[PDB]
């Protein structure tokens, strides 16, 4: 019932729905750190500065994603 580690967001703590990669290699739902960066003015979780115009969207999670939620919806 879990949802696995690697589809978590470190903010929405919850699964995510369109995964974007930041340039250091950090894992985080698109719309949820667009909404984070805002409020805190580009700053991540940890304080350090971060844009949305400097992560890409991560394809092969995102199909990695789409697959879970093939065997999750299943239920
Ligand atoms: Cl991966």
């Amino acid at each position: 019932t879990e949802i696995p580690d690697i589809f978590l967001c470190p903010i929405s703590k919850t699964l995510i729905k369109t995964p974007v990669i930041t340039a250091q290699g950090k894992v985080y739902d698109q719309e949820a750190l667009s909404n984070f960066l805002i409020a805190t003015g580009n700053k991540d979780e940890t304080g350090k500065k971060l844009s949305m115009d400097d992560v890409v969207v991560f394809d092969e999670l995102y199909q990695q994603i789409k697959v879970y939620n093939f065997y999750r919806k299943r239920e």
